[PDB]
């Protein structure tokens, strides 16, 4: 590693479990994403929803695998974890469930932050904040706010979010 | 001054406090647009609807300084006071909160042309008229028709009305 | 709430009243602004140039107000004071007192990453020394630049001024 | 009628005979219109020319409507009085009763104008000094130069008329 | 009347008063379809639809007068009735009000069509079906798959069939 | 008389023919303000050109006046147009003040004709004059005291660079 | 039903059993076209030719029940009775089977016009002599014209009438 400068050893080691931390985070989005592609549930834009939010984690988890060996490091892959469910009822626990995850892994993170802050790393500073920390911040208050509005309409309710919200946005998002 | 003429200071005193109106009313709509981004509420189509309202009064505010100029007029600026409240509890009260801006409004602006109508001035008479009074009652109407539909459907009925109304013609009344 | 995570008070606090700031100061500016268009003076070119300086300044406090119902912060609204004068005199002391009122801002900006650079918020430090605090140092050199240039003139060369140099760039800057 | 403001009884009790004063004018001209189709006449250049008349009669009707629940009032409709004839005659006489719908139309519309200027009521000054007044006014001159040139001509020079004067413009203004 | 042939008095009254029936239907449209635009029930989607169904029932009208002088007869105009009631209460009755007033409408028209069929008139066979029977059946079952939703969803279900189904179908039907 | 006259009075049908005339001798002395600064002794074209579209503006102004009066039934006479108050302008800025007295008079004729109709109660009067005149008034006025406010400013080198870098300059693009 | 006016069951159920009419008579027809594109056979242009005419049926008889739930009725649906046959044979046959079918599809309809024209219900009069009664009259002369020049060209012939003219035409006759 004739590259790597002024990366601590210490941190090195802690984006690999972050790395990990979104596989895993992918990893329980894509199940909770088929879940709700099932008869038993079919609610198309719910799962549309979390299979993107699985999408988002599993390039961002490849994103601080290039910035691993940019900096010079050498990575490596423990086991990714089954889901912490397996059925997850309906959509209001599993926004929950899945809010329960952003903060976690917004927390995960932030960690990186104020332990590079501590190590002087300026480039770790610059590529959280930059990349990973907005969209963290982005993306608890879009689950915050379906979960306020979930609440509100509760199934219905639960029916008519899918269509009028999740669907509807989902589309002219992305 | 030099281009003074046929401007009276018993009115030129009027559209000074009229301004800081206009300035008070977007102030109040600011933050009535913004409590409803809040993730408690997460009402993005009432959010915006307030706060683009807010911007059609700091645009009249910004029109009577066009006027005041124009007519010669020296215009002061008191200060601006906080909204009427700080927490705007549900979108009901919030509307009624927001058309009993209106009509305050609307009062001021007949008496402001009462006062010149009074004291023959032309160019106020006619130029309230214009860009004013006509879009103060269509607002009171659009205000007062997203009232009587908010009651119809009173919080399912609260997110519909959003969804179904609100964002709609938002999009479309861009 | 449900979203706020490693979001202070003690900073909760400081937006709050930094949002105050940057609408005082728009408020500032449009003062200022018009009073430039006015018949006793008649200098369009710095009068554009300060209600687009407001206009930045009203879409910077806009912009902390998304920053922290995002942030999941709690934001009230304070009365907005009057300007500091009434009547600037000459453009070369209503550019001192924007560049007096400008460098202010930059201080309080500078104070608040401080602040979150001692209670650890990485995510306010992106936002701040992204969307901020780089604005606001091109903004000191544009008016330290204006400043150095009306000394030179300084009234004739308050008139070439504004027409060779703020009418000029005004329309091909903007 | 939580929009209405500023908006009498006795003024919201005109523009209801109003409108069905602009009803019946269209039901006059329609019927008016057709007779000059009729074979016994077959005028189609006079025919066209009274028939577009009630399209902007009714046209004025149902914006007396549309004004009226903006203001809040309730409108209701008594019967449409048949016209005041059933055989015109002759276009020079047709004109000439046509003409003297109009002066009695614009004579209302001065009357209710006098009664809300009276009443302070400046939307109602703008609203008819803008669409209805000023239409008038120009509506008279058109039939006027019309039975100007009839009574020059004055059957050939009233084939000619309608074939080179009122088909033309007809046309022209189609 | 040179042109007239086949064309009975019999018949020819009957055009007459069918034409008023037109015209108060219209009438009634017209009146039912400006109260659904007020205030105290702000339904844009019904006021549309029947102030569209107003002019549907006036260029009907417009085309008997189209269709007598066609046929050589003289047509007189007795006055047109004030509408059934004023306010209509809510859309379920106001819809079924219209769709008993449009069956009678087709009513006359079948009446019409059995006397000329008698009296052997084939240009009032080819006229009457084609341009007036299709088009009163097909509104006669719009407007029963209206009623029927209605009663489906009977105020919630009257603010979200005005939305989802008369503003939608409105739009794209148009 | 007229079949088309209708809540016309003469009080009323008088005025705006002195007030035709009146803006036939403001575009006089618009003209000929204008081709004064056309002149070599003065060689200022800016100005030349800023006085001659004035005039050309009181020329339409007063064609208004005349096409409202046939529309509202009023025949109109016509008195000579006295030539216009001086002869020769000196400088800009007397020109200019010269031109500012023009309109405020200018607007004051036409104050007084609304307020004659407003109390004689024409309401096609309200809305022609407030629609067509008097917002121009306002607005001409106020751009010739921002003119003037300049050129005291910039007061003779000056007198030449209002001329290039403020009457031309917009002059090409605000025309 | 609600709508349901001037429309008798005398007639009503005989609609209900030209439905099925016609639903025989494309099970006729596509048998007839299937048979025909068979190895042993091998007349693609015919087989195309009673395919597209399966077509046709099959899009009539769905006239008649949007025609039926239009005029308030109810329909129902009997057993559509197998083809009466299953081997055609040759050509020369099969179009006399078919023009056979085809006259007595003409027949009934020309029972149902005859019926409602007594009990004088002049929709269906319209429905049927636009839709039905023009197309089954141009199609049995089609069909006679193929049936005459089938037996001038009668096997040789039954290989170029097919080739020289059910299929030069069917393609250009789509
Ligand atoms: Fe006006
Ligand atoms: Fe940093
Ligand atoms: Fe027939
Ligand atoms: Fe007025």
């Amino acid at each position: 590693s004739q590259i790597r400068q002024n990366y601590s050893t210490e941190v090195e080691a802690a984006v690999n479990r972050l790395v990990n931390l979104h596989l895993r985070a992918s990893y329980t989005y894509l199940s909770l994403g088929f879940f709700f592609d099932r008869d038993d549930v079919a609610l198309e834009g719910v799962g549309h929803f979390f299979r993107e939010l699985a999408e988002e984690k599993r390039e961002g988890a490849e994103r601080l695998l290039e910035f691993q060996n940019d900096r010079g490091g050498r990575a490596l892959f423990q086991d990714v974890q089954k889901p912490s469910q397996d059925e997850w009822g309906k959509t209001q626990e599993a926004m929950e469930a899945a809010l329960a995850m952003e903060k976690n892994l917004n927390q995960a993170l932030l960690d990186l932050h104020a332990l590079g802050s501590a190590r002087a790393d300026p480039h770790l500073c610059d590529f959280l904040e930059s990349h990973y920390l907005d969209k963290e911040v982005k993306l608890i208050k879009k689950m915050g706010n379906h979960l306020t509005n979930l609440r509100r309409v509760a199934s219905l309710g639960e029916y008519l979010f899918e269509r009028l919200t999740l669907k509807h946005d989902g589309d002219i998002e992305s």
